[PDB]
């Protein structure tokens, strides 16, 4: 029976982990679109800044583009191991039902 | 006669040079045209700071950025449909300055 409550149990604890992941890679996509457009209008920069119109040099554009390429390819990188962690979590899933209804 | 002639010639280029003057502001304000867009695309996402330079843009001054973006989107497009309309026109010309040469 406590078999059985260890189970019920470490299943609601996994279906919140696959819960809380699907939202977090919805946001590091849009995260992820928000960087690329951002790095689109950045590119088009010639000392003022084409969407707030304000002062933009060529250094400060230059260096804001390299942390925007990092940030894009961090959250890319997590993005696929988000990914691969909601699949496996899935199968822990499948597989804690299997154990349940047995028991 | 030589000189109707000329006269003739001599419209016909000054009707190139317009038909050619007006195809280069369609060209740069179809591309003026899409920084607009794109500026105003990114701009609708602001909320404190610029998305762009990371500056401070206050929900103040986006409303006031957007209303200048929105109303010279609009006149680019005024304008451009008008420049379209006038070529259209200078290439009816100049078919009918052809006709008059032969
Ligand atoms: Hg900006």
């Amino acid at each position: 029976k406590k078999l059985l409550e260890e189970l019920e149990t470490k299943k609601t604890t996994i279906e919140e982990e696959r819960n809380e992941i699907t939202q977090r890679i919805g946001e590091l996509k849009n995260k992820i679109g928000d960087l690329k457009t951002a790095i689109e209008e950045l590119k088009k920069a010639k000392g003022k800044c084409p969407v707030c119109g304000r002062e933009l040099t060529d250094e400060h554009r230059e260096e804001l583009l390299s942390k925007y390429h990092l940030d894009l390819n961090n959250s890319k990188n997590t993005l696929a191991k988000l990914i691969d962690r909601k699949s496996e979590l899935e199968r822990e899933l499948r597989r804690i039902d299997m154990e349940i209804k047995r028991l």
